[PDB]
């Protein structure tokens, strides 16, 4: 309580493992006395493309195009479209951001890879200079909810996919890190689909009661060394 | 010659910088007798997200969507968006595969996501028996040439971004590698809005060099060890 959450899902379909764990964490934060918005990224039918459609007013240069140069003015002047104002009036008045998510080729599925590339511009998440630990998201929390295909023990050092936090370092570092958050460990739920429905009612129970202390956590360090080891 | 080459191009703008690099491309193996493909994802307003739409006529389940088995099926019943299945024949039929993008998150830009994940299904690019070594695009090479806001020596180890080889392991060897691809050295060109015309022209050059040469290229040893290095 006295907390704004908003949780960013990418997932087609309500009664997927997925949509179960997003649902419990709006009833476990909910329950809490959290103030808590989802944004449900395919039944919103939210816009991945970063294009000129992006920006409503004047552009700086119409001769050559350039998507970061121009939103950065839009945002500015306040000439972005109202989706991408809408997303971030969610992230400025969270004081943690869920992401919940499937692994699609070890990272987030395009709808959501839309959502970080348009949502997060110049300006608003980050500015030159006002990065990493200057981000202008600072001050905010962020955690990956992620679920995957692949088990647990392809996912380490010798296994065929390596360690699992190889693939977090776009995300955690060059993205969430990158724009000032501070970022929470990564819930990792592994290969749902193949599991037995006992395991997979741990894995949702789990997140659950992780969820109930979650305030109380501190952040990873964001490091090279914490991703990569040696 | 003698062989075809498919460039997936993510770039907005035709006078880009990413522009150029892909019209060099073009020019450059067009010059040399090869067959050459251009998926140009902003033109084609090509569609990032993974949906139900992607399959035509009736779902393997229509009560709980599962998007990874509902296009396994659909592959294997030629029941494919035409989108997907144009892409797919373009890729079937190249021995290279270049993508031309901006990093856009230490990633590809969504559109280019987008077609990675709508693309690459299963029975297609990858099935059981058949991933990273095994891949089913083996014997084709794939290519990244990234262009980058960061400097070079921001991609250093102890430069704040890391080295640049640690974002490439999700594209190089989660994707690429996963599918079969043997992957040739990624082409990065650093910071192109930042450095002089000459640096620009330098690095438009180095590209059309280096693709004079492409065919007597041994692919990178797709390891963990060749990414984290050390
Ligand atoms: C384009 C694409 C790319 C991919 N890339 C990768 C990759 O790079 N790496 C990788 O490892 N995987 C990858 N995958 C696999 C993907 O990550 C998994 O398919 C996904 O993570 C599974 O989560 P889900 O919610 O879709 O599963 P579900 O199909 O929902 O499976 C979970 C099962 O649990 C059941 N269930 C739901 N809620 C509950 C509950 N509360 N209690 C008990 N049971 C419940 C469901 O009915 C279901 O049978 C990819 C998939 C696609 C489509
Ligand atoms: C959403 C988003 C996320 C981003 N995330 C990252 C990130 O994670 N990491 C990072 O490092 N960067 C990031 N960037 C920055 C991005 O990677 C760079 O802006 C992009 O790579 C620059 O390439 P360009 O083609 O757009 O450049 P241009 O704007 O085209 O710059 C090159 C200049 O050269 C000119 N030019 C074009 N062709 C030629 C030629 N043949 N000879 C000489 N000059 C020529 C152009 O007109 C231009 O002035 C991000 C940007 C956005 C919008
Ligand atoms: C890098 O790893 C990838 C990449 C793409 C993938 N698309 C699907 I569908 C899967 C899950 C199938 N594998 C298992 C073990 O269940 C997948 C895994
Ligand atoms: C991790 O690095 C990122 C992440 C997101 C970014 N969005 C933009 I626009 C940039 C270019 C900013 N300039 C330089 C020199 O980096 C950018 C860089
Ligand atoms: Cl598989
Ligand atoms: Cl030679
Ligand atoms: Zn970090
Ligand atoms: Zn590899």
């Amino acid at each position: 309580a006295g907390k704004k959450v908003l949780i960013v899902y990418a997932h087609q379909e309500p009664k997927s493992f997925n949509g179960s764990l997003k649902n419990v964490a709006v009833d476990e934060l909910s329950r809490q006395g959290c103030t808590v918005t989802v944004s449900d990224l395919y039944a919103m039918n939210f816009e991945p493309r970063a294009t000129d459609k992006d920006i409503t007013g004047t552009l700086s240069n119409p001769e050559v195009f350039n998507y970061g140069v121009e939103t950065h003015e839009a945002y500015k002047q306040r000439s972005l479209a109202s989706d991408i104002t809408d997303e971030q009036k969610k992230v400025r008045e969270a004081d943690l951001v869920i992401f919940q998510f499937p692994l699609y080729w070890f990272s987030v599925p395009a709808i959501l890879k839309g959502w970080m590339d348009r949502v997060l511009c110049q300006g608003f998440a980050f500015d030159i200079p006002g990065f990493y630990d200057s981000g202008l998201l600072q001050g905010k929390l962020a955690l990956l909810s992620v679920t995957t295909g692949g088990t647990a023990e392809m996912y380490t050092k010798t296994g065929v996919n390596g360690d699992s936090r190889y693939f977090l370092w776009p995300l955690q570092h060059g993205t969430l890190h990158f724009c000032g958050f501070k970022v929470l460990a990564p819930q990792i739920s592994f290969a749902p689909e193949i599991a037995s429905e006992e395991e997979r009612k741990g894995m949702v129970a789990a997140w659950s009661q992780r969820l109930q202390t979650i305030w109380k956590e501190e952040p990873i360090p964001c490091t090279a060394h914490w991703h990569f080891g040696q």
